């Protein structure tokens, strides 16, 4: 198989900037303590695709996760908050768009290249966080 538009999400990236995450969380539900331990963490993003599956790790001294998906196709995933949620996850003119699902609620979760960079934005109603990674 021949290369994808995707591949440029693909390799190993590391949290170097932070904003509004704690505010984002609170709009989320997440507790105290989790909110806390949560936001001290840098976590290590590893993306990589194999044929039509990605792959998502993140590492942290906070919680260790990974989830595998196809573009389009709902899966179950386990947050690192702990939330049960139904996840879709498209690509959107180069933007990877996951939506998480739960409780009647929802949060939209946006990830892209810009520059050397992984922007990740995160959607909570009218709470938008953003996280910054560089390659490791
Ligand atoms: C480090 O603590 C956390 C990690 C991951 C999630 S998340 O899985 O639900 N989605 C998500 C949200 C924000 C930033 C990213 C990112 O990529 O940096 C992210 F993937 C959290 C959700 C609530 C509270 C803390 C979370």
């Amino acid at each position: 198989r021949g290369s994808h538009m995707c591949d440029a999400f693909v390799g190993t990236w590391k949290l170097v900037s932070s904003e509004n995450f704690d505010d984002y969380m609170k709009e989320v539900g997440v507790g105290f303590a989790t909110r806390k331990v949560a936001g001290m963490a840098k976590p290590n993003m590893i993306i990589s695709v194999n044929g039509d599956v990605i792959t998502i790790k993140s590492e942290s001294t906070f919680k260790n996760t990974e989830i595998s998906f196809i573009l389009g196709q709902e899966f179950d995933e386990v947050t690192a908050d702990d939330r049960k949620v139904k996840s879709t996850i498209t690509l959107d003119g180069g933007v990877l768009v996951h939506v998480q699902k739960w409780d009647g609620k929802s949060t939209t979760i946006k990830r892209k290249r810009e520059d050397d960079k992984l922007v990740v934005e995160c959607v909570m109603k009218g709470v938008t966080s953003t996280r910054v990674y560089e390659r490791a």
